[PDB]
RNA sequence: ACAU
DNA sequence: CGATGT
């Protein structure tokens, strides 16, 4: 029903899918950019959405923040819940970097705890997520 | 179908 | 129009 304004919103941006992937996290209320990942040469939209949520979890935990995270990605929200990114992207030399980051994000989830609620941003009711790249 |  | 996902 109501946006929880005291939250962190994340989104992926890409050039191609698969293609160059980046992501960022913003303060939902103000749009202040809180983190931005350097572009990764080849990845998928869903791998980027997953990495963005996990990075948000790590960012909030490090800062002792209980804020929830918004993502618009049904897929990535489930992958985080499962602690398993079920990506179809081939593993080869050009995808090694993204797969290393995904593997490491899963490993972090399997070795840390968090209470952070991971919430679906209701794009149909609220418009684009505040972290959107607008592309 | 839904979410990107 | 194409692709990534449940
Ligand atoms: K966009
Ligand atoms: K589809
Ligand atoms: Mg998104
Ligand atoms: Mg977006």
């Amino acid at each position: 029903e109501e946006i929880i304004w005291e939250s962190l919103s994340v989104d992926v941006g890409s050039q191609g899918n698969p293609g160059i992937v980046e992501y960022k996290g913003v303060d939902t209320k103000t749009g202040e950019v809180l983190f931005e990942r350097e572009p990764i040469p080849i990845g998928t939209n869903n791998m980027g959405e997953f990495l963005a949520i996990v990075h948000g979890l790590r960012y909030l935990k490090e800062r002792n923040s209980r804020k929830p995270i918004y993502s618009d990605s049904q897929t990535a929200i489930k992958w985080v819940k499962d602690k398993k990114a079920k990506s179809t992207l081939v593993r080869n030399e050009e995808t090694a970097l993204i797969w290393k980051l995904v593997d490491e994000a899963e490993e972090w989830l399997n070795t840390h705890t968090y209470e952070t609620p991971i919430l679906k941003w209701q794009t149909d009711k609220w418009g684009e997520i505040k972290a959107d790249y607008g592309r």
